[PDB]
């Protein structure tokens, strides 16, 4: 089982002896320090429920921690007393209060997103002990944010080239399951992407959403049948056509994606799909199109040549915006080399060549769920206020060599400005009541989740515009 | 955990795409052709935690059936196939996995492990588990990147001190908060511990002892250390009090004290260097003060810090001619360190004549998070199938990218006469023109057939 006493950075075990004597309170906060100008706050609710709520302290876990740390530090520095107190006083429930903005909220950089403080003067050391666990929320936040920023690009070009945003939620598919660092990461990352889109091949995200957020529909994400290199190459190089025919025939009534670059993407599109099996394609339903899938070469150049080829072998129409459109039974999915940067290049390149963004959907894996760091949005957790000797003290850091690492001072609160923007008031100035109500809500207190959100609410909060 | 729900969605639809009359699907994993050799580590963890024993149950099958029915809006799930495995093998997977020993250091472009079904009815199972097995790229990459950094550290420590004492402690893992999840933290931390012994991510410890085991009393260690909150809590005008309180609380053990809260240079020169100097020069070699800068240009900061300390404390020159701080005073750079800057820092220290003995490093996100599967081009591909009872050598070869070509047929790994490695394709390993295949069966029909202790892994991964 998971032991919260063992889920922190090793040195935090020695911190209770480092605070000023008679410190009864430690107050800390998380922010995405000051392009990603606005961030999607999502993921905390998962961590609270899975790791922090309920009886997380037991006699066993304490003993286990005692032994582990004794060897790790080659000494007994573990705060056994402190934990026994929580076990005995609160029945293993954590005496801390957490306030946060609603899950899914879109908040500009440099603002307080959530705060942590102890509710018992005895557990002044508990606030920062759980920094490590709570800080990992940077990941679902960063994934959701990066995913949302790509949706903006897609939304912009789709609107421009088609006149509407139909199907936008299916324009960027999650292909990152094998590309992430672990199973737990796959679930968290995939759920973050689902906040903005509906297409995913990382099934793990579904279960996480159901269990920790919940949705009205029986499922938050969908997928379609699709081939991979093994199912095509297995037929032997001279039988790629046989493979294609067999696959589109097995999935004749549902959308089907078929990777076509095993040997020569251009020959596959022009001769096999465009000639040898054209009759099996033009006969398909608009609800069950063939989705050709290139998977190599320069992303933009490949997509353009593919479209040029298909346009020469299939009927092409021009929509009301003046952009070329493949027939309804035929589409393309670019699932290689796609990241927020190249995505922009591809749709822009398509527009210049007069191809509607309607013709192509995208897939992204590692770049979507793995090539992300806590530094992209500068997620940071810092102590800004303590009470020692019964007196409040506003604390902060301000490294001389880096003004960007400066932190906020005192008790904080988030407010809406008259012009509809946001501001984080420091030093308790929020009490002045000049900016309406603080936007953070208590979501956790003394072992209980006091406020939560359904995934439908999160999605609503994260919408664009 | 349900293995029937631990694969890329589309693989659920593959059993109907393979050529009819296919009785076998054989696939392999490689770190396709800096980073010329990789450390094979991690597969054993995945086999034990996710693939061994009864992994199929009536419940798990029904659960997947319903999930996929809604996910696909159609019942494409292969309930019959999974049910077959449940009744025939009591939920044990009919697959065989062969691999090089855990910890092996292998050149790029070589087969590292292979997978194949052992029951003709389960030809589709081989690639069903590709997703879960492919995630081994992570520990492989962490271990590899960490080992390359140890090489750099080794080169400069030896060059500037004459030996390699304490090498396994020169790079500390600070990545707990910087990774994407709890599970990732444990996996990555254990990968790092293959090369070093210092870590702040305790989860790595539990993973090691449970999945590999060690006859070791100290697989991973750590020392008392302050953070910004414990220093800044005292108030800006009391940083000195915080420092004095901390060093006295940990008077007899090594202690790391972050010193850049306000002005790292003032702390080194005035506080540690003057006001509290009496509390430092009195410490023992086994309980040094470890000053930790945490901001600014990593190389420039370290050099200015050493220059400052050199002026306030007695400096010696070792037998190699490099300057050395007193035994009770050291430095740890735990910000902005990665494989590239690490190299710039030690080279910069060497030019200014400072022994690498003076400084140790810490790395978080760059160590366990800023890494991807394409760093070593980790890939899983099918190279052989049996259809209509005839073997067929399989492979891909995209016209737009020769780097994506895969190997053909049955593979085997052998040592060459000159002591190198070669991957023999198309079953040629059978000719016996080389020695024994270096891959070993580590998994077969639900059972882990060969295991390695973390001590063997460390041995296999050693340097030089
Ligand atoms: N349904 C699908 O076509 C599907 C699902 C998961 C991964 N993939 C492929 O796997 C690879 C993963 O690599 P990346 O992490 O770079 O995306 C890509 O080539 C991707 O297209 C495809
Ligand atoms: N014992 C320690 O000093 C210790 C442990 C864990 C993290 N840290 C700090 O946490 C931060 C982690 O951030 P990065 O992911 O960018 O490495 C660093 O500033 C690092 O120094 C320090």
């Amino acid at each position: 089982e998971f032991n919260i006493l063992l889920a922190t950075d090793s040195y935090k075990v020695t911190h209770y002896k480092q605070y000023p004597p008679n410190t009864s309170k430690v107050y800390s906060y998380f922010e995405c320090r000051e392009k990603y100008e606005e961030t999607v706050f999502y993921g905390l609710q998962y961590i609270l429920n899975k790791y922090l709520k309920g009886k997380v302290v037991t006699k066993e876990k304490i003993q286990e921690a005692k032994e582990v740390y004794r060897e790790h530090f080659q000494d007994d520095v573990f705060n056994e007393r402190g934990w026994n107190y929580i076990l005995e006083k609160y029945d293993g429930h954590l005496p801390i209060e957490v306030k946060a903005v609603p899950e899914g909220s879109v908040i500009p950089r440099g603002n307080v997103l959530f705060t942590v403080e102890n509710t018992d003067p005895e557990c002044y050391w508990l606030t920062n002990w759980i920094e490590t666990i709570l800080v990992q929320s940077w990941y679902p936040i960063t994934v959701a944010t990066n995913s949302r920023e790509q949706k903006k690009i897609l939304a912009k070009y789709l609107l421009e080239t088609s006149g509407n945003l139909d199907g936008l939620e299916y324009k960027l598919h999650d292909f990152g399951y094998r590309g992430v660092s672990s199973q737990e990461t796959a679930g968290i990352g995939a759920s973050a992407h689902l906040v903005n889109f509906k297409g995913t091949d990382t099934v793990a995200g579904i279960a996480l959403i159901k269990k920790y957020y919940g949705t009205k529909d029986p499922v938050p994400g969908y997928s379609v049948p699709a081939a991979e290199h093994s199912t095509i190459t297995a037929w032997g190089k001279d039988h790629e056509k046989d493979a294609f025919e067999h696959i589109v025939t097995q999935f004749s009534s549902v959308p089907v994606s078929v990777v076509s670059d095993s040997y020569d993407i251009y020959n596959a599109c022009e001769k096999i799909w465009g000639e040898d099996l054209r009759h099996l394609i033009v006969s398909r339903s608009t609800e069950a199109p063939l989705i050709i899938r290139p998977d190599s070469g320069n992303p933009l150049d490949t997509v353009l040549k593919v479209l040029d080829i298909l346009g020469k072998k299939f009927p092409v129409t021009e929509n009301s915006k003046g952009y070329k459109l493949l027939p309804p039974y035929l589409r393309v999915i670019q699932g290689d080399g796609v990241d927020i940067n190249t995505l922009q290049e591809i749709v822009e390149g398509m527009k210049q060549k007069k191809w509607s963004i309607e013709n192509v959907s995208f897939g992204s894996g590692g770049a979507l769920l793995q090539k992300l760091t806590r530094d992209l949005l500068n997620c940071s957790f810092k102590c800004s206020y303590v009470v020692t000797n019964g007196l409040g003290v506003n604390v902060f850091k301000d490294p001389v060599a880096d003004p960007n690492k400066r932190s906020k001072k005192g008790r904080l609160s988030l407010h809406r400005t008259p012009a509809g923007n946001f501001v984080t008031l420091e030093e308790g100035k929020g009490d002045l009541e000049e900016y309406g109500h603080d936007l953070l809500h208590t979501v956790f207190k003394n072992g209980k989740v006091t406020k939560s959100y359904s995934f439908d609410e999160v999605r609503k909060n994260a919408q664009l515009n």
